[PDB]
DNA sequence: TAGGTAAATCGT
DNA sequence: AACGATATTACCT
């Protein structure tokens, strides 16, 4: 297994994907693909947007999350059914059949683009896990401990494997290595990636 | 107030 | 390039 109360569920989307991006595409077109700038002023390499109730934003006080884009000054775009079917799916082969999402932020990488190490941390209940979705070009997923300098494992993660963690592992610093340039039939140019929360409650 | 918080980039 | 430091400091609440 990954990790306590963590496990990769490879290919587990595969199925659902071309589904899933035509759906990407519809919040997309609603809350765009932004780059959003961090507290202290540095642009993210990942672009991104939300859908659900509430979605993560950068401040200049923080992080949070927001019912409202403040790029559009609208709504997220409601969290389409695909994604909620398949975190749902995923969620419970995971072992965490009463996950609730009311939050997906979903993710576009570039090539070069990446994640630095952090953990998600501003989700008010820690109970609920991280249900992680991959479409499009692989990357490497970096997973470690609750210590930013503990151990990390590096996993290649592909074209519709889904990362789950949870209980002992919500806490654990992860992220993404720099985004190598490919192709993919159904994405083309990038990697995307749907990230399920419980953001509220 | 004065204790807590810095976390993407930069250096090795 | 895989790690560690960032603070022997600035910026807040
Ligand atoms: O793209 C991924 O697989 C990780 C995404 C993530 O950790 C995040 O957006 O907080
Ligand atoms: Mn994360």
């Amino acid at each position: 297994p990954l990790a306590a109360g963590a496990v990769i569920l490879r290919r587990f989307a595969f199925n659902a994907a071309e589904q899933l991006i035509r759906d990407i595409n519809d919040v997309a077109s609603q809350s765009p693909f932004r780059q959003m700038v961090t507290p202290g002023g540095y642009t993210m390499s990942v672009a991104m947007t939300n859908c659900g109730h509430l979605g993560w934003t950068t401040h200049r006080q923080g992080y949070l999350y927001s019912p409202i884009d403040p790029q559009t000054n609208k709504p997220w775009p409601a969290m389409p059914q695909s994604f909620h079917n398949l975190c749902q799916r995923a969620a419970t082969a995971a072992g965490y059949p009463d996950f609730q999402p009311d939050a997906c932020l979903i993710n576009r990488y570039a090539p070069g683009a990446k994640l630095s190490l952090h953990q998600d941390k501003c989700e008010p209940d820690l109970r609920a896990p991280i249900v992680s979705v991959s479409l499009g070009l692989p990357a490497i997923f970096q997973f470690g401990g609750l210590k930013r300098n503990d151990p990390l494992k590096r996993l290649l993660l592909e074209h519709g494997d889904v990362v789950v963690w949870g209980g002992e592992s919500r806490l654990f610093y992860h992220g993404i290595q720099p985004l190598k340039a490919g192709f993919h039939p159904l994405t083309i140019d990038c990697r995307y990636n749907l990230t399920f929360r419980q953001a509220g409650k």
